[PDB]
């Protein structure tokens, strides 16, 4: 009965700023974006050597995925971010909704495909100075500063 959401979540890109709680970040990912949606996809892809350890605690206290990547490697955050992308893209048929939290605009042709190759909702969180070329392709477009202050 209800269509899947999936947020796939650049941590690095659009970080937790010190003093400033993950869990609430994620209620209000879930407040503003869940309303009629199933969660199917949770992923916040990071070093997590590099992250704020209460920030990954609290993480994992709201039961999702974790994913880490060590940062010496390329675009190996990138790529997680597109391989869990493509697998929601392969795993969901429309009426689908995804959410993404990055400004890199490496995801743009991501944003694309699911957009108009597989009739999904894009919905781009993104702190200021986000590419215009990944700003296109969503059908919503929110700042991520109204996760992180109050």
């Amino acid at each position: 009965t209800l269509p899947p959401i999936g947020v796939f979540w650049d941590i690095e890109n659009c970080s937790v700023p010190s003093g400033r709680s993950a869990t609430t970040v994620v209620q209000r990912i879930r407040e503003k974006f869940f309303r009629g949606h199933r969660e199917a996809e949770f992923i916040c892809v990071c070093d997590i050597s590099k992250e704020n350890k209460e920030v990954i605690q609290e993480l994992n206290n709201c039961q999702v995925t974790v994913a880490h990547i060590n940062a010496t490697a390329k675009n190996a955050a990138d790529d997680k971010l597109r391989q869990s992308m493509r697998r929601f893209a392969n795993t969901h048929t429309a009426p689908a909704t995804v959410v993404l939290v990055s400004t890199d605009v490496n995801f743009a042709l991501e944003l694309s495909d699911l957009r108009h190759r597989h009739g999904f909702h894009i919905i781009l969180v993104h702190k200021n100075q986000a590419s215009e070329a990944l700003m296109h392709h969503a059908n919503q477009l929110i700042r991520f500063e109204e996760f992180i202050s109050d």
